[PDB]
């Protein structure tokens, strides 16, 4: 209940919001039902419409027009937008050629650059080159300002989690917000795009940009617009509050527009009904910038054009049902659309099972449109899993497709030619960005980065100290002309210990065997030398990695690589190795099939044994440097030592040995070299994040010897490959991958096809960023490099996708 019968007079778009029951006059009344009796007439003033026109120039000023066009406007905050161009002969913003701005021209008592956020739903990143010609504001703040060919939103590609992640820095698995719709069982309440439960405050999780101003004494405008508010008058308040008096007149400002989203649903990504909306788009820019440029704020504002999702072409024809797979399909919830998410209908139903649903679901027809997976199983770089919201069971769906429950939910629920919610590599769920103003840089190119980053920007932008996040602060500072956070390397915790020959092979007892007994100080020195580190230049490219917590750990040298090996989890961290375009793959002769050989570096104790994987009859082993790539037949034997052994289930080894034996050679051919860092994640509490050993759910069969939920591998060469990975004089370039480690191959529907036909696929899903594996391993890379420690962080943050152009 309000009591609406206060006035909106002198009220009107109020910044601080006042408490029921006393009625409401700013932004948000409209959707609380609880505005003021007079907002419609006082506020929301549409008389002679938006524009002024030649006969209303220096009128006499009527309080009842939408906007003036009288002489004392300009004072007043509140003239049309193309005031000045009627009535006092100015050109529009759009028109003047583009000139840098150098240091921020601004009015006096501006105390700092302010923000606009100019955020569009739908904006699919083609549309900056598909829809040029209709778009010339929107244009040129992306030729003359910084732009990049497209950002990657977050997944799931919905609205309201990549706005809010926008708005925090933060994955939807942290934020809270993981969908359109949401069940949280421990409220046990839901959340759904209609109705009032949205407007609690514990669904929203993180620290917004606007609470991070406000709590830093940053005066912040209202990101939230009601949408009966029309676009006009929305942008006409934000130039007002633009002329509120210094201690009142806010930093940060977001404008945000429904289109072209609300089309693309109707009509498809570029049906001939989005040329008007595009159109729209545009037009509402230049009024911003008409009115910034009045106000002669036009070189003093960064405005950021920001997009938080594409848009893909998809039809109620295109629709998995979950009723031609399932006979059970009434015990089922199912979260439905461009993402699938199952849970029981009843908690009190014991005979639900998540495994017999999954199985029934995968690769039941030639030609399926979905893939399910635990979500613990999906590919780590959607970081979609550590949130009690998301459901145990997710379908990945193909792009164009949809997945309901039964036929009867779609038909009784063709009406859209547009959706979006799909992986967010795929190119048709990509966005845009457009950085414009004084802090960034001029007629700047960037390249496509991921909207989790621009929260610590944005911070920057306004002198902010930003909350924590996931971001990685630095890595956007090649857009910026000033104001860039300068990054530190995080300190080494734990240094290593390099041992010497300290056992003799009498005193193991791993049940292993190698043949390997066969009898010169050429090749003595030679092995010597080796072992402490006399190829390590080679090898080791980028400094050997940071271990960024407390533990017990061995640098190894060998001929051909280099390991980081852990006393507590009895393995390497890392395996560092680099692979010459020259160089030769050769196999595993006969003899040394099955061989393991003693470090006589390393304790017993601190071994793993040949015996535990004999009894663990699930478990098998592989190797993290692969001895297909030995230097040398005597090199090879290096190559069997059991501090290079990890454990590996048969069906993984078929993925592993495919990528040793054909990838990794393919890959230094065709880059002129590579150098290979790979190695176990444990993330068994699917957090994204390293797992300390009392996390660690799995172990082979009565040993202490850990089993990974991952294996990672970071792929380095040099960015010219014209110059060898070994010898590289500027960028690098990078891709790597975070394999699931699972006992079955059921993820690929191929697989009992041979290795070469969906391997390779395989590793390109589970594609990953290098500050995705660092997150997990607790490691950081790249600490010896002649790059600026900016450049670094951008490649950290690269993810090599696999898409077309
Ligand atoms: C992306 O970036 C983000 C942000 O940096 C990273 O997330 C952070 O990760 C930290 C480590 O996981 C985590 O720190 C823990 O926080 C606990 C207190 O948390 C509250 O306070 C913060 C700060 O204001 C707040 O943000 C939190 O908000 C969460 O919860 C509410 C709902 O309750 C949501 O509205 C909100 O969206 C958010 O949810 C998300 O995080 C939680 C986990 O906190 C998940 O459960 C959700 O799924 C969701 O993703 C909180 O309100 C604190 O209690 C923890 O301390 C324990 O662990 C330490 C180890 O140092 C130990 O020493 C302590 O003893 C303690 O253990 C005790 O509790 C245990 C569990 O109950 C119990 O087992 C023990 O026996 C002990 O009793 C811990 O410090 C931090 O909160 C989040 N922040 C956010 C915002 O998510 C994220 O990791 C990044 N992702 C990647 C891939 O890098
Ligand atoms: C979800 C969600 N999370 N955060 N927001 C606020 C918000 C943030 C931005 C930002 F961060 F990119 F700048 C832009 C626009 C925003 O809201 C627009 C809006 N008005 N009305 C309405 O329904 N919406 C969704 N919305
Ligand atoms: C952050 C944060 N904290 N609480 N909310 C709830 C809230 C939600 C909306 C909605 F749903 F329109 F986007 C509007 C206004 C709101 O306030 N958003
Ligand atoms: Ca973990
Ligand atoms: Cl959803
Ligand atoms: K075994
Ligand atoms: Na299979
Ligand atoms: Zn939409």
């Amino acid at each position: 209940w309000t009591a609406t019968s206060g006035s909106c007079k002198g009220r009107c778009f109020e910044l601080q919001e006042v408490g029921p029951p006393d009625c409401r006059c700013d932004n948000l009344c409209k959707s609380y039902s609880s505005c003021c009796h007079d907002f419609d007439e006082l506020c929301l003033k549409t008389a002679r419409g938006w524009e002024c026109t030649k006969d209303r120039c220096g009128e006499v000023r009527n309080e009842e027009n939408a906007c003036h066009c009288s002489e004392d406007c300009l004072s007043r905050g509140d003239c049309c937008t193309n005031y000045q161009v009627v009535c006092k002969g100015e050109s529009h913003w759009v028109d003047d050629d583009c000139e840098e701005i150098k240091v921020p021209e601004c009015p006096a008592g501006f105390v700092r650059p302010p923000l606009i956020i100019f955020s569009v739903d739908g904006f699919r990143a083609s549309y900056m080159k598909k829809g040029s010609k209709v778009m010339p504001n929107i244009e040129k703040l992306r030729s003359c300002g910084t732009h990049a060919p497209y950002m990657r939103p977050v997944y799931p590609t919905k609205t309201f989690p990549n706005l809010y992640t926008l708005a925090t820095g933060l994955y939807p698995e942290s934020h809270g917000i993981v969908g359109n719709s949401m069940y949280d069982p421990v409220f046990d309440a839901s959340f759904h795009l209609r109705g009032r439960e949205k407007f609690n405050h514990r669904w929203w999780g993180g620290q917004p940009l606007w609470i991070t101003a406000t709590k830093q004494g940053v005066r912040a405008g209202t990101f939230f617009w009601s949408v009966s508010i029309p676009h006009e008058r929305r942008i006409l308040t934000i130039l007002q509050w633009l002329s509120l008096p210094d201690n009142e007149r806010p930093s940060v400002y977001a404008f945000y527009s429904e289109q072209p989203d609300f089309s693309g649903h109707k009509y498809g990504p570029f049906g001939p009904e989005m040329t008007n909306p595009l159109r729209e788009i545009d037009k509402t820019v230049g009024q911003l910038m008409d009115g910034l440029k009045q106000l002669r704020l036009h070189r003093c504002v960064n405005v950021i054009f920001v997009g938080d999702h594409g848009m893909e072409d998809v039809t109620c024809d295109r629709t998995e049902f979950l009723s031609n797979y399932l006979t059970n399909v009434d015990d089922i919830t199912l979260v439905p659309g461009t993402l699938g998410r199952i849970r029981a209908k009843s908690i009190n139903n014991s005979k639900y099972d998540p495994k017999t649903i999954i199985a029934a679901l995968t690769c039941k027809k030639p030609d399926q449109h979905f893939k399910p997976y635990m979500k613990q199983h999906l590919p780590k770089r959607l970081h979609y899993a550590n949130n009690r919201r998301i459901e145990d069971i997710h379908l990945l769906v193909d792009r164009r497709w949809h997945v309901a429950r039964k036929p009867l939910d779609v038909y009784k629920k063709c009406f859209f030619q547009g959706d979006h919610g799909f992986d967010n590599k795929v190119n048709s769920m990509q966005t845009v960005f457009v950085g414009y103003g004084p802090t960034f840089k001029y007629r700047t190119k960037v390249p496509p980065f991921e909207n989790i980053e621009l929260y610590n920007v944005m911070c920057d932008l306004l002198g902010l100290k930003p909350a924590p996040n996931n971001g990685t602060h630095g890595s956007l500072n090649h857009l910026l002309r000033t104001n860039t956070f300068r990054p530190t390397m995080p300190d080494e915790v734990s240094r290593p210990n390099y041992p010497g020959i300290m056992y003799l092979q009498s005193e193991f007892d791993l049940g292993c065997t190698c043949d390997d007994k066969v009898e010169n100080k050429l090749e003595e020195l030679n092995k010597r030398l080796h072992t402490k580190g006399s190829t390590k230049e080679r090898h080791l490219l980028y400094g050997r990695p940071a271990v960024l917590y407390r533990t017990s750990y061995d640098i190894l040298y060998h001929t051909d690589f280099e390991s980081g090996y852990s006393e507590i989890f009895l393995m390497p961290l890392w395996t560092s190795y680099t692979i010459s375009k020259q160089a030769e793959v050769s196999s595993i002769p006969e003899h040394l099939t099955n061989c393991v050989r003693p470090d006589v570096r390393v304790s017993p104790g601190f071994s793993q044994n040949c015996l535990a994987y004999k009894n663990d009859k699930q478990m098998s082993y592989g190797f993290l440097f692969p001895p297909y790539l030995s230097s040398s037949p005597e090199a090879k034997y290096d190559a069997f030592l059991v501090t290079n052994m990890v454990p590996m289930y048969p069906a993984f080894k078929r993925v592993w040995a495919y990528f040793q034996r054909v990838l990794v050679k393919k890959y230094a051919s065709e880059r002129n070299g590579v150098n290979v860092i790979s190695g176990p994640i444990f993330d068994y509490n699917y957090d994204g994040l390293r797992d300390t050993e009392d996390e660690i759910k799995q172990y082979v069969e009565g040993s202490s010897i850990p089993v990974p939920t991952h294996y990672y591998s970071i792929i380095t060469s040099c960015l010219d490959f014209t110059q060898p990975a070994d010898k590289c004089d500027g960028p690098l370039s990078v891709s790597s991958f975070i394999l699931p480690h699972r006992p079955d191959n059921d993820e690929s529907c191929n697989s009992s096809e041979d290795e070469s036909k969906w391997v390779e696929e395989l590793m390109k899903m589970h594609t990953a960023r290098v500050r995705d594996i660092e997150h997990l391993t607790g490691l950081d890379f790249y600490r010896k490099t002649s790059r600026s420690y900016s450049e670094i962080l951008t490649l950290k943050t690269y993810l090599h996708t696999y898409e077309s152009e």
